[PDB]
């Protein structure tokens, strides 16, 4: 009986998501609207998103906290490999800028959460510093796109297997995973032949869609 409360663009849900899926643990999924602070506040105490509701209906929020507690759900918990500081490195690096491409594309976009003009338009009010800046930070996409595809050709020598970056499914898998699944967002990258391999290999374990046929 257990749902998951998600946006479907966040990598904080997606981290969420991807150990029922790498589990095979069936769960509810519930899209709730960007803008809706009154239900996760009835959950948690708070607006935060995901949650877990668990068996005996109790409430869990934290993206860290669901994925260690899901993970030891069924006593074979399969995050046991070793995190690679290469991965690290590459990660902090991409994510001081990937939402340059990614914020302004999510709100142009399908997602449940943004279902409601005043939902999508919330997510502008609170991620776009300034009226017109998303449509700048679209303009600059082929700088961005030449930056990125640069990147994955990095984490492209990196990759041990298809079905974990290390060679030992680790919390690098679920740190890398939702940022790549993103990207699929962004029209008009180069996608390098091993990054390429894990990106549909990791969403056909994780049974998580790519955005590709979105892409912008």
């Amino acid at each position: 009986a257990m749902k998951l409360y998600i946006y479907d663009h966040s990598p904080y849900s997606l981290k969420a998501r991807m150990i029922f899926g790498l589990k095979n643990i069936p769960v509810e999924l519930h899209v709730l609207l960007n803008d809706d602070a009154e239900t996760p506040t009835r959950m948690v105490g708070q607006k935060q998103v995901p949650i877990l509701q668990k068996d005996d209906s109790r409430y869990m929020p934290e993206s860290m906290d669901i994925v260690h507690y899901v993970d030891k759900l069924d006593g074979k918990p399969l995050l046991t490999g070793k995190r690679s500081p290469a991965i690290e490195e590459w990660l902090r690096k991409v994510n001081g800028y990937a939402n340059k491409l990614l914020l302004p594309r999510f709100a142009k976009s399908a997602f449940d959460e943004f279902s409601t003009p005043a939902a999508r338009k919330y997510f502008v009010d609170k991620k776009e510093a300034s009226a017109g800046n998303f449509a700048d930070l679209l303009a600059h996409s082929d700088g961005l796109i030449k930056n990125i595809s640069d990147d994955l050709r990095a984490l492209d020598k990196l990759i041990v297997k298809p079905n974990a970056v290390n060679g030992e499914l680790s919390e690098d898998d679920i740190q890398l995973f939702p940022l790549l699944r993103n990207l699929t967002l962004v029209a008009g990258i180069n996608w390098p032949s091993r990054v390429a391999d894990y990106r549909d290999n990791m969403a056909k374990q994780t049974q998580i869609n790519l955005l590709s046929s979105m892409a912008i």
